[PDB]
């Protein structure tokens, strides 16, 4: 039961629980990415650290969503967290591409919940999404895009040298 | 007259004046609640202090609304402030229930003004409401709900002991 | 590939990957426990905070295991993380019981990996387990047991009062 | 004579003296490696410094073993220290390979002494080895492996440029 729930639809409550699963799944993905780049046969620390910090951001995102769910009187429901899509992530370029795909899917999920909030006339939700999630995703996606462009420029015909340099001088 | 008013309907101007009266009425209510719990025959300081701090928050809310009304070129109009609904407020449980009812009515009023702002295409209003009022009401209502649950748990068959303990260890 | 792997069996590598899943599953469980006690209709902050800090410990445990897997030249493999066993966790007593059951299962898993390490003559593993996991589990299980005894003592015929007091004065 | 020796076999005493020779031999090897990279015609300072710091670690390892030998009532016996395997060490890649081979041989020696300690039921020995030597060797071997992977990536078709960059940006 709740004695506080007001203007908080069951449709929004469910979408929020699905978004928590997506953020947690994203955190798991980034955990796998991070550790992949710490393999002795991959050994790009800067990449490890970039992805591990993203794991932590996505976990924090889920936690903020859960706290908001309780603030509105909604009920957290957790599902299975699906294993990441790959067991090995190839090059930094391959990984950065996979990260951007992931983030775009999270952003589209937030866009979808915002739409549903407008359709439900729930301005607290739409406010919460904007401040804490939408702006963050846009900034993060721009940083990833910038990274991908710099990695692409560095491939050329010297791909090993380029992957080292990016790691040392960007991820730095 | 005003030389600044832009995109600010007479309907929003009136709703803002009604919301100022509701916040001020709420502040008055909480003043009465606070002093009730300072009666020698009630004597729960922690409760006094909880309600008096809410009186101050609601007054500040009204003041922020009034400042915003002038910022938009609207004209403050004050009405009679109706005396609080009760002269004595019973137990902490009764009081916390009355507070939650009050806050929910304020929240619904803010929701109503937001709706009217969307219908009027006034995004400054909808922004102002979100940041300074809607998030605050959700947090406050959750805290009140948490309090009510803890008070309810403490009643049991030892209601005096429970009311003391909550006051001492929560309101603390 | 690895150029470093030495004295590190495929059986230990797999058991380490299973233990990472168990620690992560435990972290997820504790996340669900934490948020349950932050429901407005449960509202025991101290319990929220106890379980959330355990979520963080178990995540750190998994991370340490993953770092060790790479240090030995083993390859992380992630599986589905199964949703926690319950969606609502009942009383603090019920929850503390569930936590102790969980921790005992983790401890038995560590015991099992240690046995396998002896059978494999892998003293680095057995060392790593002892310092970072076995001592920690024993201390944590003793704290949980102490908590359970104090909760049990407090039930009596005044269960609500007892649950409040434990939260306020132990979890404090 | 000794008035303190307890549970300390002559087989362990001899293995400890052989391990001291191996650590000292390793220290000598790293001294030769360090100075090779300070030749005017090699001139990679970062490599000099990496190997010289390893010379010092291995000397400290031997000293700790000797102190432990006396702590148990065993008697240090020193042998000839064989000259390093090469007089010139080729590229950083060649050197890092030789270092990893060396470290793996030290690790296997520690593994062998641990086995012998279990067979002798000497838990102090097995404890001493773990804390001060086994964990250190695993960390060092992982760092070397990481280095070798980065050097390999940098060779490509620009081996001089790659060797400079690694020295400047990793060994740094
Ligand atoms: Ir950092
Ligand atoms: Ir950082
Ligand atoms: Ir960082
Ligand atoms: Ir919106
Ligand atoms: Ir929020
Ligand atoms: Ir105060
Ligand atoms: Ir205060
Ligand atoms: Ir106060
Ligand atoms: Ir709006
Ligand atoms: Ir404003
Ligand atoms: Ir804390
Ligand atoms: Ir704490
Ligand atoms: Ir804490
Ligand atoms: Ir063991
Ligand atoms: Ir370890
Ligand atoms: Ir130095
Ligand atoms: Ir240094
Ligand atoms: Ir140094
Ligand atoms: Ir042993
Ligand atoms: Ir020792
Ligand atoms: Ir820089
Ligand atoms: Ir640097
Ligand atoms: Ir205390
Ligand atoms: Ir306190
Ligand atoms: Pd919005
Ligand atoms: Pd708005
Ligand atoms: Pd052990
Ligand atoms: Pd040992």
């Amino acid at each position: 039961s709740s004695q506080i729930r007001q203007n908080y639809s069951t449709e929004v409550e469910a979408a929020v629980n699905r978004l928590v699963n997506l953020y947690l799944r994203a955190s798991y993905t980034y955990l796998s990415l991070g550790f992949y780049f710490d393999r002795d046969d991959v050994a790009l620390e800067g990449v490890c650290h970039f992805f591990r910090e993203l794991a932590e951001e996505k976990r924090e995102g889920a936690e903020r969503l859960l706290k908001m769910q309780n603030q509105r009187g909604g009920r957290a429901l957790f599902q299975d967290l699906q294993k990441p899509s790959q067991d090995e992530w190839g090059t930094t370029l391959d990984a950065m591409k996979a990260a951007i795909v992931l983030e775009k899917s999270l952003n589209q999920a937030l866009l979808d919940l915002h739409a549903l909030g407008s359709a439900q006339a729930d301005p607290h939700l739409c406010d919460f999404l904007e401040s804490h999630f939408l702006d963050e995703e846009v900034k993060l996606i721009k940083k990833m895009g910038d990274h991908l462009t710099n990695i692409q420029r560095l491939v050329g015909s010297q791909a090993g040298l380029g992957e080292y340099l990016f790691e040392r001088l960007t991820l730095k």
